């Protein structure tokens, strides 16, 4: 027993972290079979970054004009392009430390592992939420950049987020593997603001399945709800609207615990209007909301 | 900026765990160069679970009732002998992924990591402290005997803990890698209390500091207090003595906010006297304790 935030096993990752240099700009880059991708910027000195024309930075680049290192070993780079923010270095040698891997693009959420790498060398390992103003609550300094964020599924490494920017605000910001931004986000050097940021429902939801599980259920009550209803309510409470997708996954927990979605969801919208009154969920008098169902289930199961 | 629980990766562990099956019994193992160190339960039947001698247990079992397993491939054992609660497994290869490490006991207030694996497979990472009653605020299930804590120092890994048992109260309980347990804990199948646990003053003072680097000082006052005075209303609150050395480690931190140490124990004075009235400090509503000074430099530098 016991409920912790908890990452992913980083190893696979590691082995596939490298240095990217572009003049005296050095950051972090993935190195997938013979391709190397990290942020784009890494092209930019200082003065191109207040507004900067990529394309035309590009152009004027050329192959020998990047230094990719795995420790201190370099790799050739021949080939190189750019999709959207990300750019993509084809190098010499296959990573032979490459695992099976897919490219996906997280809903907000959904939390990950985030890899905090510094010139190539892995420093921390981290879990991460996306929130609903596509941000997280990172935590990264100077030339973190290029560090990613995944999942593992089985033994298959499903990168989800490569880090960009840091907001004033001092969250985080950047794009997926693809080199799109999550939300409203440009790679430049400005002050950018996020939206107002909102409770994970879904996660809250989940939380609360993980109390049941473990003995706490005070805040069981008789009443059911229907998904606009609670939608509506939550969305004036500053939580996120449910979605099919967040019923169908908390479905294995309600199989558990025997409580149906809206059942639970009449509880939490109990505790939204009435409070806690006092009362505490797992020792916490704050609901949690940076755990998923697929988390609870890890955790309260044993997955891999 | 920004402030989490942050674990060292894991990857130069992950190379080292294996699996280790006696009878029924599976649990996971450590392979260092030609060794495998694992906890010695699982040479145990229910039966002996309850009163094992377990030195009569081992003289009876053999080299061929031992199957080491890494990943898909049996490793052959050709050795075995007992230090504490540790069993060591002599095997014929020697791990090509053994890196740089060294075996050490860590002390209450130390934080390290710990790789949560099952069957061989490591399946999470997440950090820990060792309270001061000798447990850990872990999270393990069944088959967990065996994952270790552990910190790095540049590239050498310092294993710290290899875990045993769960408490009725849900903390969890562990040896050092040469077998002697934190705590009065005793590896048999009973109920084990630990005593009172205490909070770590010096973790919370670092936390705190963590906390005004990052924009959060509301908590902060105009006062000042005495390192006795504080150290006085910090020992009502059930809180460990805060000692000089304590202050000393605690000097990166002041230096870099500006706020002296005594200074901020007179911010932590007034929480505990009154409260946090239903404010958050970092995202959280009650105060942290498992960040050691260290872990808030390395993160916030
Ligand atoms: C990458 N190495 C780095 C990582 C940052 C620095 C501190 N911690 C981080 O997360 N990224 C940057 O420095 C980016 C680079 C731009 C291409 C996005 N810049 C910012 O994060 C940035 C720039 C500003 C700014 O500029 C006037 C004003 C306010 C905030 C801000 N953040
Ligand atoms: C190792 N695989 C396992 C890990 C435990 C199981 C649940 N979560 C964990 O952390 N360890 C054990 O099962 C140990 C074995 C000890 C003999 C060394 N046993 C316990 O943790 C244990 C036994 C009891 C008990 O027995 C009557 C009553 C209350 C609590 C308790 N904990
Ligand atoms: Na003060």
């Amino acid at each position: 027993s016991g409920f912790r935030k908890m990452a992913f096993p980083s190893g696979k990752v590691e082995g596939c972290m490298v240095q990217v240099t572009c003049g005296t700009t050095t950051l972090n880059g993935l190195w997938l079979d013979d391709v190397v991708y990290c942020p784009r910027h890494v092209i930019c000195t200082s003065e191109d970054m207040l507004n900067p024309n990529y394309e035309d930075l590009l152009i004027r680049k050329s192959n020998h004009n990047f230094l990719v290192q795995a420790g201190n070993v370099q790799l050739r780079v021949i080939g190189h392009s750019m999709q959207n923010c990300v750019l993509k270095l084809k190098v010499d040698t296959a990573n032979p430390k490459t695992p099976k891997y897919k490219f996906v693009r997280i809903q907000p959420g959904q939390t990950f592992s985030v890899l905090a790498c510094y010139n190539g060398s892995p420093s921390g390992v981290y879990q991460c939420a996306m929130r609903p103003n596509f941000t997280i609550k990172g935590s990264f300094l100077n030339g973190s950049c290029g560090s990613v964020g995944f999942n593992i599924d089985y033994d298959c490494v499903s990168f989800c987020y490569m880090h960009h920017m840091e907001l004033p605000t001092g969250v985080h910001a950047g794009t997926d593997l693809e080199g799109n931004f999550y939300g409203p986000f440009v790679d430049r050097q400005t002050a950018q603001a996020a939206g107002t940021d909102t409770t994970i429902t879904v996660n809250v939801l989940a939380w609360l399945y993980a109390a049941v599980i473990n003995g706490d259920r005070w805040f069981l009550n008789r009443f059911t709800t229907t998904l606009n209803d609670f939608n509506l309510v939550a969305m004036k409470y500053n939580y996120e609207p449910l979605t099919q997708d967040h019923v169908d996954i908390l479905g294995p927990l309600s199989a558990q615990t025997g409580i149906a979605v809206l059942d639970m969801c009449a509880s939490l919208k109990e505790l939204l209007q009435n409070g806690m009154n006092g009362r505490t969920i797992l020792g916490s008098a704050l609901l949690e909301d940076e755990f998923t169902p697929f988390d609870v289930v890890r955790q309260c199961s044993g997955v891999t």
